């Protein structure tokens, strides 16, 4: 597609080939060819470890190195931003590379902004590679092969008739869901109607992808998650076109209700079929898509990791309106950046809240933070008790943030594990 000087310092170009064109197995591995040739240093930046493990058997280069002598650098899209967190590292690339680069991770938002803002500034030639480009969008792209597109209703929990047309199909299927919870109702359902499902989410998908091929269950129950680069090996894909909400709500950050998917998520969803010339594979979606997304949380966690890898910045091109503060606002001292950090690297907390809890809090070392927060703050059970725990001098806490993430508490997040941070065990 490109010829050469796309490796030019301040070219930016947009591979927007559609899905299963080619552009991670064979686009991708020329591109290194040529890089190793002429000797330029280059970064590619993967959404995922199986995306990572997967261009390590498609790159059996010598010099390529791949993170967790040689001039290419292999590492995930978090990888890239979190080890420039470190004021420290900060090693610098020629040629960088991204794949799935729509990915609205904050992470991901905030990579693509700094390589962006880097080749704006002719210090690097960048290549996004992306079936779904930010800025327009398709819902129906192309495919290697035909898809059948059908708009039915479907079912958005357990149901018992009505919906025969799921069970009585006779291929693999990929159900995307709106949220762990909801996947759980969902699959709950199919297994009392004898089908077999494995869910993927962004708990289970580092550990269990592997399992659908390996074992081809009936159906694969998956969130958003499989959006960045998973096959499947699915003949259809039902699809009700909707997302989880994660929303900064006066001074919170709740996961209530759903939003539409953007046409980039639709596309992709859709994209898990079509994958094979010479077969017709199915699409049943219900509903229509909706591209603002502006108000999701993510785009001030983006702005609170490239505010503070960066030392002005912006995000990538189109998404550069969605950016909420003037750069800047988030950045932290550097003594503070370590803990914001140490908190996202080592504790496992949303950039969102990290940053709340470096910027605020006296010493790395305080907990009083997770207890002394306003009373509507305070965590329950399911089953209705507030959330008790025991800091080491043995006194009785609540857990009662001052900073309220609801992530932190359910969806792929266990009370648990806050608990031990609250209670100064980690
Ligand atoms: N080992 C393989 N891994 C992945 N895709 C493969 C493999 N062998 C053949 N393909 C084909 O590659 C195509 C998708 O290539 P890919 O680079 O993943 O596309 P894109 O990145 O543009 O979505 C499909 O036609 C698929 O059948
Ligand atoms: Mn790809």
């Amino acid at each position: 597609v490109v010829g050469t000087g796309w490796t030019s310092k301040g070219q930016i170009t947009v591979l927007d080939m559609h899905p299963g064109s080619g552009k991670t197995h064979r686009v991708l591995p020329e591109l290194i060819r040529q890089c190793i040739d002429r000797r330029l240093r280059t970064l590619v930046l993967a959404p995922t470890r199986v995306v990572l493990k997967e261009m390590e058997r498609a790159l059996n280069g010598k010099r390529v190195r791949f993170h967790s002598g040689a001039i290419v650098d292999v590492m995930c899209h978090a990888t890239y931003v979190n080890r420039r967190l470190l004021p420290q590292g900060r090693q610098n690339w020629e040629v960088a590379i991204m794949d799935e680069a729509h990915w609205t991770d904050p992470h991901s938002i905030a990579a693509r902004g700094h390589l962006y803002t880097l080749a704006k500034e002719n210090k690097c030639a960048l290549v996004l590679m992306t079936a779904t480009p930010p800025g327009k969008s398709e819902p129906f792209p192309e495919s290697n092969g035909a898809i059948t597109s059908e708009e039915r209703q479907i079912p958005d929990g357990e149901w018992r008739d009505g919906f025969d047309w799921i069970t009585e199909y006779e291929g693999r299927t990929a159900w995307f869901v709106p949220s762990i919870a909801k996947g759980g109702a969902i699959a709950r359902t199919l297994r009392q109607k004898g089908k077999s499902v494995i869910c993927l989410n962004s708990k289970t998908f580092e550990k269990d992808y592997s399992r659908v091929r390996d074992e081809k269950p009936d159906f694969v129950v998956t969130t958003d998650i499989s959006e960045m680069g998973a096959n499947l090996d699915v003949s259809r894909v039902i699809d009700g076109r909707t997302n989880i909400k994660p929303e900064e709500v006066d001074g919170k950050v709740e996961l209530t209700g759903t939003r539409r998917v953007t046409t980039a998520s639709a596309a992709q969803r859709r994209g898990r079929v079509g994958r094979q010339d010479g077969r017709t594979d199915e699409y049943i979606y219900s509903g229509q898509c909706d591209d603002d997304d502006s108000g999701l949380v993510q785009w001030k966690e983006a702005q609170i990791l490239l505010d503070n890898i960066t030392t002005v910045a912006t995000f990538y091109g189109p998404e550069q309106d969605k950016m909420p503060e003037v750069a800047g606002h988030f950045r932290l001292t550097e003594e503070k950046r370590k803990h914001f950090r140490h908190l996202l690297t080592h504790c496992d907390f949303t950039p969102w809240l990290a940053w709340h809890v470096a910027a605020n809090v006296s010493s790395v070392t305080d907990r009083s933070w997770t207890w002394e927060g306003p009373e509507a703050n305070a965590v329950d059970e399911a089953s209705g008790d507030l959330v008790t725990f025991r800091s080491p001098n043995g006194a009785e806490r609540t857990l009662r943030p001052v900073w309220k993430d609801a992530r932190m508490f359910k969806e792929g997040r266990d009370i648990k594990e806050f608990v031990a941070y609250a209670s100064g065990r980690r």
